[PDB]
């Protein structure tokens, strides 16, 4: 790993996509013993609030990385992105479909205030083919010009996180919702872990894996 | 007017873009008696909590449009609508850049709840012209596509609104951020309200201009 950039524990990141502030902290508790970063969106947040991130962070002291998606103007996503870092949220994940613009409103909040921005490059359902599959390398190569350390990227084909590794390089950040670890430097898993009867064991079950 | 579509009073909506609660109650409360339609984002409502919504509607019964720019898989938009629309929204602004299914997957919940989608289908900011302007077009047509029938546009740009008209038609209803209401239905003021000493004459002056 790069000193530079933030080291997930185990290379496994928990999204937390659970709407329920009980299931979610018991979840994210029983884990913290195998994964140190967890992802949180607006699906958990808009129903419990946005002081549910201050609760994981001082109840697990674990990461949080928001999933936000911020893909507004500039002056609104500076807006939202200073109320989630307020929160205590230590990343934020923003489009880059809205351009260069409101990419940099991002990244002056989180070099304001200490904390990271992810640049989303592509995703991978179905309807993504439409119009962010044919504009990912361009969006990739905007963060790259806009200093850009974190990335999120797809995770179904190998062959485009080799390509988006081509064009961010080696050294910058990148996560993705075995060969997949050859590529990105930490995985993001939802449901095998926080749908099982033992989300303990489910997760040290896939760490082992990684082993 | 159309009849199946939302009456915006005045044909005015306020964007209320403050994040304070304090201040937000105070400004809308001073205008309902010319404005019945509010614009809420996520400046707000993460600042103050989801349940801002219901008190903006339990103190001054106005519409509520959550400007959420929904934009992720269909599953994470079908959770973020259904907890928006339980907050008390009466309708939410959604991206159309991450392709059909992802825009589907809210007019279902909307379809089950009885509440409203919003296609946005262009930007403003100068970011836009990277991606969104060349895609704006086929947004449009993909919402047609999708049934559709309340639409967000650009503004600064008149030209732009004719061209989004020809694509959605005459009938569906169109909302932008005077010549401007020969093509939307509805305009949105932010600034001009919200930061006025006086935002009741604010409104009124600019309701005056549009009799």
């Amino acid at each position: 790993r790069r000193v530079d950039v933030m080291d997930v524990m185990n290379r496994l990141i928990l999204a937390m996509d659970l709407m329920n502030r009980d299931d979610a902290l018991r979840v994210t508790g029983e884990v913290r013993e195998y994964i140190d970063t967890v992802k949180i969106g607006y699906p958990l947040v808009l129903s419990e609030g946005m002081d549910i991130i201050a609760e994981f962070r001082k109840r697990f002291g674990c990461r949080i990385i928001a999933d936000f998606k911020v893909a507004d103007i500039p002056e609104t996503n500076e807006k939202i992105c200073r109320a989630t870092f307020k929160a205590g949220a230590d990343a934020i994940i923003v489009h880059g479909f809205p351009g260069a613009d409101s990419v940099r409103a991002c990244l002056n909040v989180a070099e304001e205030m200490g904390r990271e921005v992810f640049l989303l490059t592509e995703m991978s359902h179905p309807g993504a083919e439409m119009f962010i599959q044919g504009a990912a390398d361009e969006i990739a190569r905007m963060g790259v010009d806009l200093g850009v350390k974190n990335y999120v990227g797809p995770s179904t084909r190998p062959e485009r996180l080799s390509r988006l590794r081509e064009i961010i390089g080696q050294d910058s950040f990148l996560i993705s919702p075995g060969e997949t670890l050859r590529f990105a430097d930490a995985i993001i898993v939802g449901r095998s872990i926080y749908l099982a009867d033992n989300p303990a064991a489910a997760a040290a079950g896939i760490i082992e894996s990684i082993k």
